[PDB]
């Protein structure tokens, strides 16, 4: 029972519309929600697949993935997911899984930010548990080298460098905390110097936003060109050594980037090339070990398993 974009065309043909309206509304008060939602889907899929396991709250039986190093004080937008979930439950009771809801929400967030528009495959079901340890082991970190980034993607089933380069384009919008670049700014890999792959002019700007012994929670735009617009500007930045986190710049500057450099350039040269690759990579990531058929359930409240 493979995933299909028409899964809810009869049971809830208005699901995508409900999701979109919820995001449109939220964007007025929080213009960062779109980026935040896309990241939630990414963090869901990289841990036991896209099964909404990340949406589960703490229980006496299992710890929440929300306390993972990659999610704690970082992941956000959970209340917004509850809102669209409630709205969908009203329109179509016990029909749309949280896993599918989050996938649609990620796609709509990308489109609303100016990105490509497409119908994501559907039919995923919700996990019966959360996987904190697995999240700590599977979620990639900003300090990862290119070989480590590739290993992290391959680990969850994405072997193509195209998947890695295209999906990294998610950093074409959204925010990043000073904490994750302090090493690149003042002491990279215990060298006592800033990361040489970071543009010196941009280095000065970032140091001003993130001074030593400063607020590590302060936010910086992932894309200095178009902070809230989903476009290929992220790759243009890499070509100028303006990737924000180490994992971004590595795609273009790593000694192991022989295969990723041409992809970065290709995406920087054509928005069409990037958008096509992003959709293709997004659908592949959304196809990671999904629960289908009668496996798992259709969670009524994304924060807890049905009882
Ligand atoms: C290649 C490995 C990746 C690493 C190491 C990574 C790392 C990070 C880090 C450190 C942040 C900042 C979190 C914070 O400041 O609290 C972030 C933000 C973000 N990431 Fe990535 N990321 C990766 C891949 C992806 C992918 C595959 C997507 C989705 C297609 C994605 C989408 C986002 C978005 C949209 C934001 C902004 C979230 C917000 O503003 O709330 N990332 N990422
Ligand atoms: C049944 O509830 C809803 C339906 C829609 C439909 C939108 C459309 O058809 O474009 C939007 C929001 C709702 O809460
Ligand atoms: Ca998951
Ligand atoms: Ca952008
Ligand atoms: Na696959």
């Amino acid at each position: 029972m493979q995933l299909t974009p028409t899964f809810y065309d009869n049971s809830c043909p208005n699901v995508s519309n409900i999701v979109r309206d919820t995001i449109v509304n939220e964007l007025r008060s929080d213009p960062r929600i779109a980026a935040s939602i896309l990241r939630l889907h990414f963090h869901d899929c990289f841990v036991n697949g896209c099964d909404a396991s990340i949406l589960l709250d703490n229980t006496t039986s299992f710890r929440t993935e929300k306390d993972a190093f990659g999610n704690a004080n970082s992941a956000r937008g959970f209340p917004v997911i509850d809102r669209m979930k409630a709205a969908v439950e009203s329109a179509c009771p016990r029909t749309v899984s949280c896993a599918d809801l989050l996938t649609i929400a990620a796609q709509q967030s990308v489109t609303l930010a100016g990105g490509p528009s497409w119908r994501v495959p559907l039919g995923r079901r919700d996990s019966l548990q959360a996987f904190l340890d697995l999240a700590n082991a599977n979620l990639p970190a900003p300090f990862f080298t290119l070989p480590q980034l590739k290993d992290s993607f391959r680990n969850v089933g994405l072997n193509r460098s195209s998947d890695l380069v295209a999906l990294s384009g998610g950093h074409t919008f959204g925010k990043n905390q000073c904490r994750f670049i302090m090493d690149r700014l003042y002491n990279f890999s215990n060298t006592g110097l800033p990361d040489p792959t970071l543009n010196t002019t941009y280095l000065q700007t970032l140091r001003g936003l993130c001074p030593l012994n400063g607020n590590l929670s302060a936010l910086v735009d992932m894309d200095l060109r178009t902070p809230t617009i989903f476009d290929n500007k992220y790759y243009v930045n890499l070509e100028e050594q303006k990737g924000l986190i180490q994992s971004d710049q590595e795609l273009f500057s790593s000694p192991n980037a022989t295969d990723t450099i041409p992809l970065v350039r290709s995406f920087a040269n054509s928005t069409q090339t990037f958008f096509n690759a992003f959709v293709e990579a997004m659908d592949r990531m959304g196809n990671i070990t999904p629960l289908t058929g009668t496996q798992g359930q259709i969670r009524l409240n994304c924060r807890v398993v049905n009882s």
